[PDB]
């Protein structure tokens, strides 16, 4: 069986829990408590292979995100989250992935861009616009709603898939 | 590093997610997303011993009870949960000590009795009566609030202590 | 290399022993020293699997028989024994079928009938009679000789068999 | 856990089996079956300290003895067993222990020199003489019966106790 | 048995690979072969502990540096080490240090400052210079020859013993 | 990922340490340091099978020579070198050969001859000869240079290839 730990980081409030909670529990978490570090495990069946993914939800909140790189640096791939009704949150995404690169000492680390909320229609951030970051990185744009479910496995796989690619 | 496997049963609604979750996330639940079968793990001191809890959060829901025998089947130890403004739930704990002992094949399981939600008043199973069905069982009763945070720790931490008894 | 767990189970005087040792050793046990609790391991080939063995031979005597079910209740696949001239084994049979199915938790648990002794000619119990039995259970049925080695091979090679559609 | 491989050596008949099937499954063997090679395993408490006894019982027939030193080659301590009532079997002792100290390519492997069926009563063998052929050895030298238990235990355990002082 | 990863870095010809092998293999390599990354292992007892030194001798070529980071970046303990005779490679060794926290992205990596070559008198780097710069980043100087043995198991031991201090 | 361990054997100075060291670390030692008993340790992939080679270069001098037996034991498989220049190490090799025959219990074990430093012209040992040596022992014989590199990756991923024909 083999392992994947995942990290998952981006923006205070961008829905990293409740994507994180649909995919490993599958139900929405309505409420907002902000993060410290939480880490999920579970084993599923993707492309075929038997796997274990160890998931590190990370603190977006600066408050609470004190030695967040030291849960970063073990990270084999990193789910990298905006929110398309929050441009500050896409804005933000660049210091996101200098900070993956910093503690991977690496310019060649799989990630996923991921736009969240995708089932709420106050979008300031258009598809194409973070098509063209993600495309700027050599990444995958995936959009997804933790509400609905949209897109959420499709993103964590994703990051499997990426990461066998490495 | 030992490993600590426990199981938290008890009718739907007593708090059973929330208390995992404070004791693992240390935030409140206020919502009510009922739970079909969760698994926490985190590494803890508990008596100068680093030890690995294996925590699994059980469906108190009749519909969503699918196959929870074969998870408590695992367990080392169980935190028996009800609410203390729910007489139904502490009548019911009979019940789930009855499926304890089927699916452990022992009358002599690691167990810790949890009156939970000692936060609210409208009481309606008081201190003395908890008791008295723990001391039946010849096991502890401990009063907890998921939401403040009495207590928690303390059933949590007992029923190691409990297991190590055994 | 995989592992499976084996547990030989059945009355008094049945074989159990008698079977696991020409299995394992490759001779016949004359004498009769009733069990209490005995295991053996072994690694073989079975089906192009190099494989590990592990067999718990266990009590059919009454009074021998303290704390069975808790070794019982390791096992992944049984093989329930009686002897082809002692009816009461075969009518005993059903006693141990739910013992395994109290002691797994499942209705679905592999195993085999096999009716021992075929060496010898004061048969009680005809053939179609262990037949019709095990077609109730949905599991094979097939003799066995201890002394002569019939049917040994084929009968735990079987369980394995069983323990892999499962 | 700490694991100890014991391995059980001498002349045909001289009770290796009898004395491991003794220890570990507490009968007695009236009949003899010669052993091509045999092994068995169990956990015990032994001076404090919880262990697993890997015994392998080989062959004393020569016909049965292909590959002996195979097995030997892997053993941490060896009994070398004799029988009280078969001087030959006591004369052979000195060709067990030059194997021995071929297959480990040593001088110093820990061993106990073993006088077994001191239940019976036609010794040819006595004491003194066994107690002098261990001394040039530098063991220790243990009576036993297989078939009344004395000394069997003991006989394990010191040799147990002599790989401790290696 | 515990493990600790050492990595050696400085300068080129300084002296690392012959530190590391007069430690591990007991003699001293007089020419000079430039190295890219080599890994030795040994386990010695340090202070009544048994445990395993996974050693990592580095490039300090700049040509043959490809990849250094790769290789810092798993290691517990650094041995920096610069040379008495040469002052540039005491100058470079903040740059060395430099990299260290980058690639462990901490402030606080075990680490001993080791001036090398002390049984040579061209001495440019005199020891309260060093002592200094040690002191600065709160480590132990200590000097070493490779030619003698002189520091060279003061020096690794050393590392072992901040490692245990982090 | 197969571990192979590969013992060095054979005269002193005859070339061991620097075949080893070529392989491992990719240069030529020109000094002669004799050994005492290193080990090396390297992840390769040989005929698409990822694996760690644990390699054992033993002395070859005399003096240095105690306890070789108790490392040869060890080994999985054999390089048995002498140089094309040294008339006596070659017929040194019957020796080594008995040697690992005697560590191993066995007369099938698995080995390469190797004919070291084919670089020198001072030949003393011819291709035949040596070819003739090897037939008679059932095993390849290749020619190697430490110094240039010729034949030092067949030798040691031939023994490789021996070790999997057995
Ligand atoms: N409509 C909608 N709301 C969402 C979605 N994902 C998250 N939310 C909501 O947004 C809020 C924040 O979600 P949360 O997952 O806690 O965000 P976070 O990124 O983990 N925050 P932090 O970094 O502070 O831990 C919650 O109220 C949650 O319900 C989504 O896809 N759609
Ligand atoms: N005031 C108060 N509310 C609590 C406490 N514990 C849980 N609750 C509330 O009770 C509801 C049910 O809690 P939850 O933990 O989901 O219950 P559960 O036992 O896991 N239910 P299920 O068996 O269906 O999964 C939630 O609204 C939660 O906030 C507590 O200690 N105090
Ligand atoms: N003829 C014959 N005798 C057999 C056969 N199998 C066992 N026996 C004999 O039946 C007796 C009991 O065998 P044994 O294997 O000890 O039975 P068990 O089921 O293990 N008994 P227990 O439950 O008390 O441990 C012995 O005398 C043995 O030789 C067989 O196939 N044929
Ligand atoms: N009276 C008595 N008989 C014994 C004792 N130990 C063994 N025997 C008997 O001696 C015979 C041979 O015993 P066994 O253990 O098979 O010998 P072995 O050394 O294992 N033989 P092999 O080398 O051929 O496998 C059996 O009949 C057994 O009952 C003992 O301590 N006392
Ligand atoms: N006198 C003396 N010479 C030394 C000492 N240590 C190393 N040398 C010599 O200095 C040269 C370089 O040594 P080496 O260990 O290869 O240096 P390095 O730091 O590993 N170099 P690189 O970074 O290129 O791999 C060799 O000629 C070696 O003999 C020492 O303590 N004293
Ligand atoms: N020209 C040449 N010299 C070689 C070759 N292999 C080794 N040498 C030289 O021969 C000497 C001895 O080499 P070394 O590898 O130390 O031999 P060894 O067999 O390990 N000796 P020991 O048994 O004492 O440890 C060194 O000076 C080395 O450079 C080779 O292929 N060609
Ligand atoms: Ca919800
Ligand atoms: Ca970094
Ligand atoms: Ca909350
Ligand atoms: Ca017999
Ligand atoms: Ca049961
Ligand atoms: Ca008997
Ligand atoms: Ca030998
Ligand atoms: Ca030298
Ligand atoms: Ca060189
Ligand atoms: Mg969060
Ligand atoms: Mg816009
Ligand atoms: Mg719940
Ligand atoms: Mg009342
Ligand atoms: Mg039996
Ligand atoms: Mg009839
Ligand atoms: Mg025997
Ligand atoms: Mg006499
Ligand atoms: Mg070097
Ligand atoms: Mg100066
Ligand atoms: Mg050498
Ligand atoms: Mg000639």
């Amino acid at each position: 069986m083999t392992e994947y730990k995942l990290v998952v980081v981006g923006a205070g409030g961008v829905g990293k829990s409740a994507l994180t909670i649909q995919l490993i529990q599958n139900h929405f978490v309505d409420e907002y408590d902000p993060t410290i570090e939480d880490s999920y495990r579970k084993q599923v069946v993707i492309d075929g292979e038997t796997c274990l993914l160890d998931i590190l939800d990370t603190a977006g909140q600066e408050e609470y995100s004190a030695m967040r790189d030291e849960y970063m640096r073990t990270g084999e791939g990193f789910l990298c989250v905006f929110a398309i009704n929050n441009t500050k949150s896409f804005e933000d995404i660049h210091q996101y992935r200098e900070q993956i690169k910093r503690v991977k000492d690496s310019d060649d680390v799989p990630m996923v861009l991921v736009g969240n909320k995708c089932d709420l229609a106050a979008r300031t951030v258009e598809s194409r616009q973070a098509q063209d970051l993600a495309r700027s990185y050599g990444i995958p744009y995936i959009e997804t709603s933790a509400k609905t479910r949209q897109g959420v496995e499709d993103a964590f796989y994703t990051l499997v898939r990426e990461i066998r690619q490495h």
